[PDB]
C-alpha cells in the first residue's frame, strides 16, 4: 500500500511505503483523530521479536543481513535472552539504535542532523555520584564553548524496573520556580513542582528568578541524589534586543543547552530509562514558548508596556507585535555570543528538505505536523503548507512518567 | 471510550461522549495519523433519513412522539415511492444550522445557531440562481454589518441535473497568466479566471476584479452573472502608522462566502448552497497576502520598511507579518465593516468548546485548522487538546464542476 502526500505552495508530491514498518499504534482510529493529544517490566515471551526485528535492521544498515555474523548475533541473542531474560547491546548497535530513535522523532523538526550524534555509553554506571560524573562530561563536551555538538549519555538499561536509572530533571539544565505564599511565581513556573522536590532533598535554594537546579540523580533504583552543575559548565545568555536599550533591563537570561533528560530511549526492546540527550535551541522554544506562554516567564505584557503598545484592544495585534520583538531578541543575543541557535525560518527550511530527502531514500519520513509547524508564523514557514503523515517506528525516544510518581522510596 | 480533553495553559479537562455518534470516517487508523491531509439508493438513504429524523426530534423533545413515529413513516413511504424525499423548512433550517456545527474545522461556530436560511429550492434557471445569489449577497452584507447566511438550491437528483455554483467563493479577484511569467491578481483564481474568460468573459485585466458568477441549474451548462458592483463591498486597506500602506494599492472584499462545498442532510445531498460569515483577519493578512502561492506581498512590504531582509533570522517576515494583519483589522473597522481578529475568535471557540462540552457532549475540532496561521501558541486553542470526528448533517468537499461536467 503506497501513500502521496502533497505539498500546497509547490505542488511536489512524495509518496510513502516506509509506514508500513509501522510497529506502534497512534492513538487514532477510523472514527477519531487524536493527532492533537499531547500524551496517548517486560517479558522474554515479546522481547525476542523485538530483539530480532531491531537487529534484522541493524544489518540491512551496515549491508550484511543473512550473513554468518548477522545470523551468529541472533542466535547469541536468542541464548541470552532465555539464559538471562535480557540481552546486552554491541555499541555499533547501541550508537545505531540512539541515531534512528532520534531519526525516528516525528515530533522533531531538527532531524536533518541526526546522523551526527555524540553517543556516550554510560552503561557501565553505577552509583549516583557516578551519574553526575557523566553528566558533567556530556555538558561539558555538548556546549564546547557555543559551539554546540549533538550529543547523548546512555545509562544502565531497566532489568526488572525495580532498579531503574533515572535523572529526575526535565532537562539537564533548567530555572527553579517558587510559588509565593501571595499566589504569584518567582522564577520559572513549569519548575516549581521539581524545585520543591529538590527544595525538599536538601537543596539550598538562592530563590531569584534565574537559579540553575540541582542535578538529581536515581542509580539502580535507589532514592536519588542531589549535585551541583560546576556552573562554569553552564553556559547562559544574557537578552538584549538590537535596537530597544531597555530590554537588557529587564533582566532576562538563558541557558544555551537544550538537554531533555526525562524520555525513555527504547532499542530492539530494550529500555534505557536514563538517557539524557542535547541539541541546540530553535528561538522560539525560548522566544515563544519560555517567555511567552502565558504558564510561564509571560513578559509579553511588560515587553508591550515599554514599547507603549496600545494594549487596550487585542485587535491592535500588540502581543503578536510583541512576541515578534522578544524572538529577534533571543537570536540576536545568542548570534551576538556566538553560541549555536537556529531561527525557525530556516530550521523548517532544512526540516523540508530533510524530509523530501528522506521519502526519497527511506520511503518515508513520519512527522508530526502539530508540532513541527512553529508556534509563530505558522503559515510563512514551509512546512505549514506540507502534508505529512504520522506514525512511529523503533528505535524511539517514548514518555515516561515522572519518577516522583512511581518511585518506592528506601530511606 | 469516554475521552478526556485537556487544556495545558489551564488544566481543564473536558470529557467527550459525543464522538460515540460519529458516523462518517477520518482517514486515521491506529497505524497511521492522517489529521495533516487537506482532503482524505434506497436502502442507503432510508437508515440516513432516519437518524436525521431521530435527532431533529430529540432536539425538539418530541422523541418517541406521536409526530415523530408518523414523520418517520411518511418520509420511509416517500422514499420507497421516489427514490428520494423532502425536507421540511424547520428540517431543513436545523440541517443546516447543525451542519455548520459540526464543521471541525471552523474556529467561528459559537454563532451557529444564529443562521439565516434562505430555501432556494424552488429554483430552476441559473438565472433564477443569479437572482438568489444576489438576494443573499445583500441580506447579509447589511451595509458593513454582516450577517451569517446559507442559500440553498434544488438538492441532486441522479447527478444528471445538480446546482453546481462554480466559483468556490460567490466573491474573488481574478488572476491571469502574464507573459512576463509572473501572475497579476489572485494566483488561486488563475485557471477560473481562464474558465470565465474561456466562457465569455470579458477580463478588465486588473488586480482586483470581482470575479463574475458561474451558475449551473439542473445540469445545464453554467451561465456568467455579474454581481452588480454596488453590491460588492470592499475595504480599503490603510495602515495606522505608515502612511505609505495605501500606496501599495491593496483592497479587500467584506463577504466571505464559500460556494464549492456540499452540504449533506439526512443522506440528501445539497450540491450548490453557498454560505457566508465574516472574516477572521488572519484569513485576508496572513494567508490572502502573505502565503507565496498568493499575493505574496510581503517581500515588498518589508522593504518599505526597511528591514534587515539580509538573513532570514532579523525575523522581517514576521515582522511585516504583524504589521500587515494589523493594518487589515484597522481598515475592516475603521470603515465600519464586521470582522474579528484572531486572539478575539479563538478565545470565543474555546468558550464555545465548554459550552458544547457541557450541553451537548462534546465539539468535533481540528487543532491543524482551528489554530490561526501566526502567533499559534499565544491563542487558547494552541495548548487545547482536540478530538476530530464527522458528524451529520455536514459541509463536504466535491470535486471541481469542470473536471465532471457533462458539457
Ligand atoms: C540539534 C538540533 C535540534 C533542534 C533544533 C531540535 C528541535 C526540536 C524542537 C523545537 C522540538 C519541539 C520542542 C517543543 O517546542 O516542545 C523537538 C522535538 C524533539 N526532539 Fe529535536 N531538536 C534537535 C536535536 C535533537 C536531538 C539531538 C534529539 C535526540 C537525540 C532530539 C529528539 C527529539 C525528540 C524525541 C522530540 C519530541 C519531543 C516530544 O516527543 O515531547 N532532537 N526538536
Ligand atoms: C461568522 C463568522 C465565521 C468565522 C469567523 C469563521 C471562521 C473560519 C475560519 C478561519 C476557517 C478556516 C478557513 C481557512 O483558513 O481557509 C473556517 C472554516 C470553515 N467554516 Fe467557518 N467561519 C464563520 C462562519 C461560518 C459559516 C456561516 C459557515 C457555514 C454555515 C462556516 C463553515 C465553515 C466550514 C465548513 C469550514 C471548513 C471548510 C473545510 O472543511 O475546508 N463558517 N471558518
Ligand atoms: C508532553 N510534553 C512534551 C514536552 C516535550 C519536551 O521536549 C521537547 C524537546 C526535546 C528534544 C529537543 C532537542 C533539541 C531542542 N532544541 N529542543 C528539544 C525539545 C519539552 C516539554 C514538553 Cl511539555
Ligand atoms: C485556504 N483554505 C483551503 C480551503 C478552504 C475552504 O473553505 C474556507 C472557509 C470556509 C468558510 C468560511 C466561513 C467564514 C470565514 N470567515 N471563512 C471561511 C473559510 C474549503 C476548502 C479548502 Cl481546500
Ligand atoms: C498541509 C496542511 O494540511 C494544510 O496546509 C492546511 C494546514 N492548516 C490550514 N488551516 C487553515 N485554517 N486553512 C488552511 O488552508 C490550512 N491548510
Ligand atoms: C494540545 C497540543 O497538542 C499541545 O498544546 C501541543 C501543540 N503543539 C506543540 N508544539 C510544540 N513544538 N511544542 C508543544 O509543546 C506543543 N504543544
Ligand atoms: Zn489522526
Amino acid at each position: 500500500r503506497f501513500l502521496k502526500v502533497k505539498n500546497w505552495e509547490t505542488d511536489v508530491v512524495l509518496t510513502d511505503t516506509l509506514h508500513l514498518k509501522s510497529t506502534l499504534e497512534t492513538g487514532c482510529t477510523e472514527h477519531i483523530c487524536m493527532g492533537s493529544i499531547m500524551l496517548p517490566v517486560r517479558t522474554k515471551d515479546q522481547l525476542f521479536p523485538l530483539a530480532k526485528e531491531f537487529l534484522d535492521q541493524y544489518y540491512s544498515s551496515i549491508k550484511r543481513f543473512g550473513s554468518k555474523a548477522h545470523m551468529d548475533r541472533l542466535e547469541e541473542v536468542n541464548k541470552e535472552i532465555e539464559s538471562t531474560s535480557t540481552y546486552q547491546l554491541k555499541d555499533t548497535e547501541l550508537i545505531y539504535g540512539a541515531k534512528h530513535a532520534w531519526r525516528n522523532a516525528s515530533r522533531c523538526v531538527g532531524r536533518i542532523q541526526w546522523s551526527k550524534l555524540q553517543v556516550f555509553d554510560a552503561r557501565d554506571c553505577t552509583t549516583a555520584h557516578g551519574m553526575f560524573n557523566y553528566i558533567c562530561n556530556h555538558v561539558k563536551y555538548a556546549t564546547n564553548k557555543g559551539n554546540l555538538r549533538s550529543a547523548i549519555t546512555i545509562f544502565p538499561q531497566r532489568t526488572d524496573g525495580k532498579h531503574d536509572f533515572r535523572v529526575w530533571n526535565s532537562q539537564l539544565i533548567r530555572y527553579a520556580g517558587y510559588k509565593q505564599p501571595d499566589g504569584s511565581t518567582l522564577g520559572d513556573p513549569a519548575n516549581v513542582q521539581f524545585t520543591e522536590i529538590c527544595i525538599q532533598q536538601g537543596w539550598k535554594a538562592p530563590r531569584g528568578r534565574f537559579d540553575v537546579l540541582p542535578l538529581l540523580l536515581q542509580a539502580n533504583g535507589n532514592d536519588p541524589e542531589l549535585f551541583q552543575i560546576p556552573p562554569e559548565l553552564v553556559l547562559e545568555v544574557p537578552i538584549r534586543h538590537p535596537k530597544f536599550d531597555w530590554f537588557k533591563d529587564l533582566g532576562l537570561k538563558w541557558y544555551g543547552l537544550p538537554a531533555v533528560s526525562n524520555m525513555l530511549l527504547e532499542i530492539g526492546g530494550l529500555e534505557f530509562s536514563a538517557c539524557p540527550f542535547s541539541g541546540w535551541y530553535m528561538g522560539t522554544e525560548i522566544g515563544v514558548r519560555d517567555y511567552c506562554d502565558n504558564s510561564r516567564y509571560n513578559i509579553l505584557e511588560e515587553v508591550a508596556k515599554k514599547m507603549d503598545l496600545d494594549m487596550r484592544k487585542t485587535s491592535s495585534l500588540w502581543k503578536d507585535q510583541a512576541l515578534v520583538e522578544i524572538n529577534i531578541a533571543v537570536l540576536y543575543s545568542f548570534q551576538s555570543d556566538k553560541v549555536t541557535i537556529v531561527d525557525h525560518h530556516s530550521a523548517t527550511e532544512s526540516f523540508i528538505k530533510h524530509m523530501e530527502n528522506e521519502y526519497r531514500c527511506r520511503g518515508g519520513c513520519p512527522a508530526d505536523w502539530v508540532w513541527i509547524v512553529p508556534p509563530m508564523s505558522g503559515s510563512i514557514t514551509p512546512v505549514f503548507h506540507q502534508e505529512m503523515l504520522n506514525y512511529r517506528l523503533t528505535p524511539s525516544f517514548e514518555y515516561q512518567p515522572d519518577p516522583w510518581n512511581t518511585h518506592v522510596w528506601k530511606g
